[PDB]
Protein backbone atom coordinates (compact mmCIF):
# COMPACT_ATOMS: atom_id res chain seq x y z
CA UNK A 1 0.00 0.00 0.00
CA UNK A 2 0.73 3.62 -0.52
CA UNK A 3 -0.04 6.75 0.32
CA UNK A 4 0.70 10.60 -0.21
CA UNK A 5 3.63 10.45 2.66
CA UNK A 6 5.37 7.28 1.78
CA UNK A 7 5.49 8.81 -2.26
CA UNK A 8 7.42 11.73 -1.69
CA UNK A 9 9.90 9.62 1.20
CA UNK A 10 10.58 7.28 -1.91
CA UNK A 11 11.24 10.17 -4.13
CA UNK A 12 13.16 12.55 -2.08
CA UNK A 13 15.53 9.51 -1.53
CA UNK A 14 15.81 8.10 -5.07
CA UNK A 15 14.81 4.47 -3.92
CA UNK A 16 12.91 3.15 -7.32
CA UNK A 17 12.47 0.09 -5.75
CA UNK A 18 9.88 1.18 -3.18
CA UNK A 19 7.96 2.25 -6.14
CA UNK A 20 7.96 -0.80 -8.04
CA UNK A 21 4.27 -1.56 -6.92
CA UNK A 22 2.70 1.51 -7.51
CA UNK A 23 1.69 0.75 -10.68
CA UNK A 24 -0.40 -2.16 -9.73
CA UNK A 25 -1.40 -0.11 -6.43
CA UNK A 26 -3.19 2.11 -8.64
CA UNK A 27 -4.40 0.34 -11.04
CA UNK A 28 -6.34 -2.31 -8.45
CA UNK A 29 -7.41 1.14 -6.93
CA UNK A 30 -8.65 2.54 -10.07
CA UNK A 31 -7.33 5.76 -8.79
CA UNK A 32 -4.98 8.31 -10.51
CA UNK A 33 -1.81 9.54 -9.27
CA UNK A 34 -2.59 12.64 -10.37
CA UNK A 35 -5.74 12.75 -7.82
CA UNK A 36 -6.37 14.89 -4.79
CA UNK A 37 -4.87 12.35 -2.03
CA UNK A 38 -1.38 12.46 -3.70
CA UNK A 39 -1.54 16.71 -4.11
CA UNK A 40 -0.55 18.69 -1.05
CA UNK A 41 -3.51 20.05 0.64
CA UNK A 42 -1.89 23.79 1.13
CA UNK A 43 0.48 23.73 -2.52
CA UNK A 44 -0.98 22.00 -4.98
CA UNK A 45 2.18 20.13 -5.34
CA UNK A 46 2.33 16.49 -6.70
CA UNK A 47 5.13 13.69 -6.40
CA UNK A 48 6.78 14.63 -9.71
CA UNK A 49 7.46 18.33 -8.59
CA UNK A 50 8.74 16.71 -5.13
CA UNK A 51 10.89 14.48 -7.07
CA UNK A 52 12.22 17.28 -9.29
CA UNK A 53 13.17 19.09 -6.54
CA UNK A 54 15.33 16.17 -5.24
CA UNK A 55 17.94 15.48 -7.28
CA UNK A 56 21.38 14.25 -7.14
CA UNK A 57 23.73 15.18 -9.33
CA UNK A 58 20.99 15.98 -11.75
CA UNK A 59 20.10 12.49 -11.62
CA UNK A 60 16.82 11.12 -9.54
CA UNK A 61 15.51 7.42 -11.64
CA UNK A 62 12.06 7.89 -9.81
CA UNK A 63 11.17 10.44 -11.87
CA UNK A 64 11.00 8.25 -15.23
CA UNK A 65 9.36 5.58 -12.48
CA UNK A 66 6.16 8.16 -11.99
CA UNK A 67 6.28 9.52 -15.27
CA UNK A 68 5.73 5.91 -16.51
CA UNK A 69 3.03 4.90 -14.13
CA UNK A 70 1.06 8.15 -14.98
CA UNK A 71 1.41 6.95 -18.68
CA UNK A 72 0.23 3.33 -18.37
CA UNK A 73 -2.67 4.25 -15.15
CA UNK A 74 -4.88 6.74 -16.92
Amino acid sequence: LYDRRSIFDAVAQSNCQELESLLPFLQRSKKRLTDSEFKDPETGKTCLLKAMLNLHNGQNDTIALLLDVARKTD
